[PDB]
């Protein structure tokens, strides 16, 4: 018995997570709705043509002022900048899809709840820690259909919190930095103009642009025993998706470089497959756009200083990859739902 | 001598201030900048440029309230709605409309209730009844009696005063032209909302036609090409610098050496620093901060079958159209009152 | 009865047109040689990995230090600049690709018909006026078997003559000119460097660069009315693949847009079905990006000044487009093989 | 007073004649250049480059195989062979390798067979027994008795005088680094040959990590440091400017703000002009054309867990690698004979 999808903000999250959705073979969601603030002309154009995803290989129409089609299965298109007047109630929505990335503290996404929606599941960090963060393939097992409101973390923390995992359990660690070398972002401006951070304000195509990161501190909402271990910064380049995550760990366990793609290895072969992947070509960014996992570890990068001191490097598309998660994650609520 | 206030700290009102701070001698006493950032985003944005480069001038902040630039004071006003300004209050003679938001009689009207005497808009004018102007084509039916006026469109700066000698020399029979240009503001860094698709995808990715008024805006300045001109633009993957690509059918048949010396008259003489002939086979980033407002690719002049020219004319969309919103500012300066 | 192709010079062209050859569902085609100077480990990594056409999905493997196996079938791989020593009469070689861009004259192309190769297919305009030039859906049909070394035209010519062949036959043209906004090429170098052509030495992703072309002039050569009628340049822009080429026409018959994209779209429905195509989507050029067709005319774009002045914007993949144009005269060629 | 020689004229060569030309006071006169393009290439990848911007100085070709730079002239020898070069004939003492092609005493030793007495190469020497300096390190070591010196990496120049502070005050016991650095000529534009499969793929389209020597070589200026230092490179898509990451567990204890005065006392001191500390939120393009070896970003320095310590510091790849080029040439210049 499937569940009924809307999805909040039209963006680069919830192009994709339609994208991503409708590639499934088996899929308990079905998705009915979706706040444009562009109407039927804009979700109906973006949702077929891509500058990253490439043209959509699905049939996609707009049927009438309020709805588009995609591959014949029609969709309710509504624009309300404020989510108390969307029509979650009279569509029995059961599940919402938080892609706006404004919505993410628990008096705002509850508004979605307030509109009659069951539940939200917000598309990015929540803005408080009474909002439980799942990550599939670490700790999605902890998801309870009693919880209205869940967060699927950053795209970082989705590469970061997989391979963190695997490191601890095998040789523990101590302390450690991160920093992503990640695609610009629609935060970022394209020329020099108005932004609160005088970096993000920087036009993005022509600059490596340092940024703070939560995903260091956050992988510890998955995984308890990081609490307080790591931290990080993230520099924005100009490309326009796909990311690497760059970490340095001290690991209780000396250890070498084989060992440490060995534990990768055996992760990527059993519990964590289809999340957590490990290369042994000499690939580059390009290579690793659309993947569907959360990680891929570059193999002949990872590297050990003085046998205890760790780095590795692990690509990811911040795009598609975190998508494939956010349809992972909404599936676990279907699956479980009351 | 005359007292100027820029509304909106964007590209251009931050190119117009570098570009004023440069000239040796000004009419023009820059007092007030309004910017929603305050001190702090302004004095940052002024100073590191990803395009200009780091302003060689001193840039600090004074207060709450004030920037100094080589110790000259600017007062920072943060008010979206213009009505609120106290240009009254602070005796503002000149308004320069680097918002692209008030471009109507109404709009730029808002400025002068408050106390400014007259607006310059850095963009075409969405009435007809505003005047527009273009240094070296028409400045000279400029009057002080025109409370609000148009600096016109970079890419019009750019075509008018080279479509000025075409059709002074050779006449005009009709003619289309392309903008291959540089990405601007307006334009999507990632696919996302906007009125126009094209402009909603990727700027640093694609190739993306858009619609341009430069064609027919030339006509605001040289009323002769009424109906005659018409293009589009190609916004493509640079930050600035963009190049104007016109074909014209012209009335007395000629040939690529005869066009070119035509526009070098008009550079040695009476378009000198409004249009430059260039002879060496350069790139868009060499035109980068250039002031003249037209560079003709003198190699690439192609005359075909006699009487269709096509002419390749070089701008730094930001810069040169900033050294003429400057230019025109003067204008006002030494025709006031 | 297939014929043996071998396919000199393992370049962008070359690369492309193994895959847009594998891709056709029934060939009279079969390569089984590749001179590439980076051996087996670069034919074999380059063909697999693609920054712009993104991962082939067949399956690509080293076989041995002479082989690289593509979804099982085998493929030799030798390596001489001197095309003098390539192995064409061993291997019974009917039909070369000459991709390098440097044999592309009647003396050196000549070398692999020498060294005991059949026939030579130019992957680039001839440089002497006695090699015969071919366009698909505009003059194939005037190719022979007895010509021993053909030319398929500049990418930009086989963008241009379709649509010039239309606007020739419906209003007749008097003179025109055109401008290719082009991607950048393996000709630009990255930063400021070394070149002959001191536009083309310039810093290719952070310049438009003014460079001569001959698809203007080359045009006369498969439309022979269009004999001195045509010139123009091009303009490189930072995109790597995907280009437009900006034509100005004086028509003898006074006309208007709607009449003008009528030619085009009866010519694109008709008799130059997968060669021209209108587009009425406002696209942008990465939405071009691995187009089949030489030509797709952006309907919306078109404009008549003055009754007889026509301007229209055509869009191509100079890469793959070209190189199902490669894969189809090659074709040509095993279809007329006596 | 020394007369000095720049073998192929790239983007360090020319980067090279643009920081000389610069310098009020310079013991070095650049007498002749080695381009395979001659004195039209030269002349006009001088006076025109897409990063450095259009060079403020009065370049001419005088004639066949001479150019001016403000009048003053320099030959244009054109030979890919060293030992045809005529340094006996033109009298020079001193060689810059900007080819990177001669980086061994073999290779680099054909300078002195044709006349030269010294060579100075502009990347990390193939052979062992070479020595390499880095101006504000080790550069006291230097003595006119090498004949062949090396001045590094640009990335080697970033590291090696943050690493000198952090070794002095704090002491390493092992690090890795990461840099983030601008494409170079390396590199192809698109997917083609190279020997690296990495560096084959579009250098403007990708993240590239490649290998590094510039970890190894850090012990070379500072033998403190053998086996404790290891990274990689992740090429991405600017033509300039690049960043160095280091993650280093000390032996001290220790917090940011106490890192960060380490710095800034050897900033303010004895590394004056190669070492700077960044206080300002920047990004790489503010970078540009800096003098300094090393721009510490002041808010990225991070410390975990008392005694691992993470620095992010900026360098010019071109302009302060070419400004450290000057100053070893120089060097040898107060030390000659
Ligand atoms: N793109 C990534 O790499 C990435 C990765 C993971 C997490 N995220 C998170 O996903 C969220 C969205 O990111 P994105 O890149 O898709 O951004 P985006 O800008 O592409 O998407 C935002 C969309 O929401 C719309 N919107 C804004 N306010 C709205 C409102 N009140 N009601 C309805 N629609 C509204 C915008 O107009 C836009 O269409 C953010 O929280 C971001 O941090 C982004
Ligand atoms: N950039 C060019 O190449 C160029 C050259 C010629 C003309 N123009 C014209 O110049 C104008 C400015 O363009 P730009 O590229 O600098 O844009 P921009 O977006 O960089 O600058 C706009 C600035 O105005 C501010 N602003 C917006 N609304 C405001 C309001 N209500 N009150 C106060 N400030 C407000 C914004 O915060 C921003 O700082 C436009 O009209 C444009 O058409 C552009
Ligand atoms: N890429 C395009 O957009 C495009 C379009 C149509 C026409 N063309 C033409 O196609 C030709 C190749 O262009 P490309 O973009 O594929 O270039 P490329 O540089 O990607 O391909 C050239 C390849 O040939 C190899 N090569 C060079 N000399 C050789 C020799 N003596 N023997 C064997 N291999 C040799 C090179 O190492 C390289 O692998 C040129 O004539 C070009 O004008 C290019
Ligand atoms: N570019 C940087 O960021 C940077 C900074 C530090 C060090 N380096 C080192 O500087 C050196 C030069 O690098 P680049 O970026 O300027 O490269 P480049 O390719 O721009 O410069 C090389 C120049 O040498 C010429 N040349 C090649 N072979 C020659 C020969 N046999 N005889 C004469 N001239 C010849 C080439 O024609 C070219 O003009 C390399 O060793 C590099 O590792 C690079």
């Amino acid at each position: 018995k499937k569940i009924r999808v809307a999805i909040n903000g039209f963006g680069r999250i919830g192009r994709n997570f339609l994208r991503c959705w409708h590639g499934r073979q088996n899929t308990l969601l079905d998705v009915v709705a979706i706040n444009d603030s562009g109407g039927v002309k804009q979700a109906s154009h973006l949702l077929k043509y891509d500058s990253t995803l490439g043209t959509f290989a699905a049939d996609v129409k707009i049927v009438d002022d309020s709805h588009i089609s995609v591959d014949g299965k029609q969709i309710k298109i509504v624009s309300s900048r404020d989510p108390l007047q969307l029509p979650w109630k009279e569509m029995n929505i059961d599940l919402v899809i938080e892609g706006t990335g404004v919505f993410i503290d628990k008096v705002g996404a509850g508004k979605h709840i307030q509109a009659g929606a069951s539940k939200v599941l917000i598309t990015a960090p929540a803005k408080d820690k009474d909002i439980p963060t799942f990550v599939v393939g670490v700790n999605e097992g902890d998801y309870k259909h009693e919880y209205p409101i869940i967060s699927n973390a950053s795209c970082t923390t989705n590469c970061l919190a997989p391979f963190v995992k695997v490191l601890e359990q095998k040789f523990g660690i101590v302390k450690g930095t991160m920093t992503t070398t990640h695609s610009y972002t629609g935060d970022q401006r394209l020329l020099d103009a108005s932004h609160r951070d005088l970096r993000r304000a920087r036009a993005a195509a022509l600059n490596i642009v340092p940024t703070t990161t939560g995903a260091a501190k956050a992988v510890s909402l998955v995984l308890p025993s990081l609490k307080g271990k790591l931290n990080g910064i993230a520099l924005r380049v100009p490309t326009p998706t796909v990311s690497v995550v760059d970490l340095v760990v001290q690991v209780e366990k000396k250890t070498f470089a084989e060992e440490v793609n060995a534990a990768f290895r055996e992760a990527a072969n059993g519990p964590m497959k289809g999340v957590l992947h490990v290369e042994d070509a000499p690939l580059v960014s390009i290579d690793f756009k659309c993947t569907d996992q959360s990680t891929s570890i570059d193999a002949s990068l990872t590297m050990v200083m003085g046998d205890d001191m760790v780095k590795v490097v692990a690509w990811y598309d911040n795009e598609w990859g975190y998508s494939q998660r956010v349809v992972d994650l909404a599936e676990v609520t279907a699956k479980k739902w009351v």
